[PDB]
């Protein structure tokens, strides 16, 4: 009963441009949104964002993470490892792809989730969410390598999956962090959980 | 190490706004970014609120209350936690118990707040607190809740089991076109992992 007329461009750069967006709300009256879209997607969705499960023996398992400067923010960011899927590349692909480069890790996919949007108030950005599990144990993994591409600067920060939104609370507290609200909504889960 | 040098607004919106943001990396050498905005946001410690809504009543499995809407910038229909901006003035906490009862009908209780938490960081300064409410469903209050809509507001409520949420999201998706939220998406993994 509600879809978009039309979009009008407010304003393009490189890698974002701002829409004003006409729709048909439900009473059946025209109105308008202004609404924010990436130029980047060519693609299931726009991005990944990796849930690395990271299974040592005789540890707690840990979520690994990642810390980075976020200059939309003006800050530095707690984050699941995550980038844009490339043309031609399968979200699974990007997830390990991501995962390796971020962290240095070499991941088995475990689930891929459907197109999940960031912001949709906001933005038609979209996501998979991939959660892939690690083998620590495993000699590959021993000594993990990030690559980071041209201008990224990527910390890790692997956390234990039992006691991750207590972790998460600390380091905010402790270390002026911004934590993501997807690693937010995915540790107060775990403690709501039964 | 990696700072905001200066931020040039590009295209300002009644509601939205994009920046050409200047940052120092890592190297020491200076970068651009394209930012985006919201132009709503004053002393509020963060733009908006989504509301984590866990229904409980006697003899019923515990539910976490959703809402259906369409959404511009998707250009379709959306599952999110309840959500809004926060007014100018208001605490996270009255903005959540506010937005829940105007989105779902219900009249909640706090359970806990979290820190502003950042919605798309690599794109936008997006924040929002995650506030967790319990909904009393045996209080005659929240017997036959009804939505009050907002002029432009038009929400369905979908309240889902707890303990199986993940696949009863699956199963809406799989019956008509329409988009999980990321941060319910994320909630309802957890609730498997754990
Ligand atoms: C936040 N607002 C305004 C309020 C009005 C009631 O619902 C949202 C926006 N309105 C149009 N386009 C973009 C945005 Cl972000
Ligand atoms: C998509 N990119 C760059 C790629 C390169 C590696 O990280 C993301 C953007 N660059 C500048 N301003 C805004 C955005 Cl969103
Ligand atoms: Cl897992
Ligand atoms: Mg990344
Ligand atoms: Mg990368
Ligand atoms: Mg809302
Ligand atoms: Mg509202």
């Amino acid at each position: 009963k509600q879809y978009i007329i039309s979009e009008e461009l407010i304003s393009e750069g490189k890698w974002v441009k701002l829409e004003k967006t006409t729709y048909m709300d439900p009473t059946g009256k025209t109105r308008t949104w202004e609404s924010v879209k990436r130029t980047t997607r060519k693609q299931t969705a726009d991005g990944v964002a990796v849930i690395p499960v990271l299974q040592r023996t005789l540890h707690y398992e840990c979520i690994v993470l990642v810390k980075q400067f976020r200059p939309p923010m003006g800050g530095y960011c707690i984050e699941f490892p995550a980038g844009l899927i490339d043309d031609g590349e399968t979200p699974e692909a990007a997830a390990l792809r991501e995962l390796e480069e971020e962290t240095g890790y070499k991941g088995d996919i475990a689930e891929c989730s459907p197109a999940v949007c960031m912001d949709p108030g906001l933005s038609n950005c979209t996501i998979h969410i991939v959660t892939v599990t690690i083998n620590g144990d495993d000699a590959e993994n021993a000594r993990p390598k990030p690559k980071p591409g041209d201008g990224e600067f990527v910390e890790v920060i692997s956390l234990p999956k039992n006691d991750l939104l207590q972790r998460l609370d600390a380091l905010v507290a402790e270390e002026h962090l911004t934590v993501d609200a997807r690693v937010y909504s995915y540790a107060l889960a775990l403690k709501h959980a039964n």
